[PDB]
């Protein structure tokens, strides 16, 4: 049939020099991200909760100020859950919708439900309302840049809905967005009229951002196939030390560790997986100290990391789309 699915198999990044590190780190604010794309999103925002829709409209509108010619979708779909059937919605905004590759970023954007505990609302700001924010940044900073798209390739943005479970972690409490939007992307062809392809084919990676947002996390290297674009993370966030261009940060205490992890952590990407996209899972081992607690807020985020990875990831995502 069509092998273009290949493609992916023996892409290869286009090295950005000094230079263009240097406007990189020169052009993302990590104090614009963090008032205008990261503090509304710091509400109790569970699936089907007046958040939910809040946080789906911030997201919305700030990806609709840009200049690039983003196409939002709401898959929005119904599924049963420990309390009943109950209404999500993911968020799909993509450039360039007809071109047969994407580079997926993403991560999820409900908080997971819990009630008032000491008076206190879970908020989740490492988990997700961070990754949230460091992708509308990442869209922000890069706006001309991308704006250059008009290799068949292109950026694909995704904010799962559902990712929590709402009662006990299990494959049917759980991943209620991804195990629904990766059965739909396996089953629609792709690119438009295709006769044997499908958008799950498209994905080029998966890049899922999750837990970030504490210090000194770790990442590990968790798969064989997709080890080659953790080892330019690793690269890239040396470089950018040496160049001076990150801060507080130390070779010492690096994010990107050169220790894999034999397993897997269950999260959005497992549906995908499952079905052979590859991916990057960008989630810390250990887990924030945070982790579910009343205490993930943004008085225990850490600013100077989150400016860190931001140009990590920004060097990296110019790099797999050779901008
Ligand atoms: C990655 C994540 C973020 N929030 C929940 N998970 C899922 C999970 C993974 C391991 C153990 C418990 C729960
Ligand atoms: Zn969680």
């Amino acid at each position: 049939a069509s092998a273009w699915p290949e493609e992916k198999n023996y892409h290869q990044p286009a090295i950005l020099n000094s230079s263009a590190l240097r406007q990189i780190a020169e052009g993302t604010s990590i104090s614009e991200m963090w008032q205008n794309d990261l503090q509304p999103l710091l509400i109790e925002r569970y699936p089907g909760s007046p958040g939910s829709y809040a946080a789906r409209q911030h997201i919305m509108q700030r990806i609709q100020r840009l200049q690039a010619d983003w196409v939002l979708e709401i898959d929005t779909f119904l599924s049963q859950t420990p309390y009943g059937y109950r209404s999500f919605s993911n968020i799909i905004s993509t450039l360039n919708p007809t071109a047969k590759r994407h580079l997926v970023l993403a991560c999820h954007y409900d908080s997971k439900y819990f009630s008032h505990w000491n008076n206190r609302v879970f908020v989740g700001a490492t988990d997700s309302a961070v990754p949230c924010a460091m992708m509308l940044e990442l869209a922000r900073a890069l706006d001309k840049k991308l704006l250059s798209l008009k290799p068949d390739l292109s950026l694909q943005l995704i904010f799962f809905d559902g990712e929590e479970a709402f009662l006990h972690w299990s494959p049917q409490d759980s991943l209620y967005g991804s195990r629904h939007l990766a059965a739909k992307m396996a089953s629609t062809p792709h690119p438009p009229g295709a006769r044997g392809t499908s958008q799950l084919h498209g994905m080029d990676l998966l890049v899922l951002l999750d837990l970030i947002g504490a210090p000194n996390p770790t990442f590990p290297n968790f798969f064989p196939n997709s080890a080659r674009w953790f080892e330019r993370l690793q690269a890239i966030e040396h470089e950018l030390h040496e160049l001076g261009l990150l801060k507080d940060h130390s070779l010492e205490g690096r994010y990107f560790q050169n220790y894999s992890y034999g397993g897997v952590i269950q999260d959005d990407h497992i549906p995908f997986l499952r079905r052979g996209v590859p991916v990057l899972h960008l989630i810390p081992s250990p887990f924030p100290e945070v982790w579910h607690t009343m205490d993930d807020n943004e008085e225990n985020l850490d600013e100077s990391t989150i400016d860190n990875l931001n140009k990590i990831l920004q060097v990296f995502v110019l790099e797999y789309l050779h901008l």
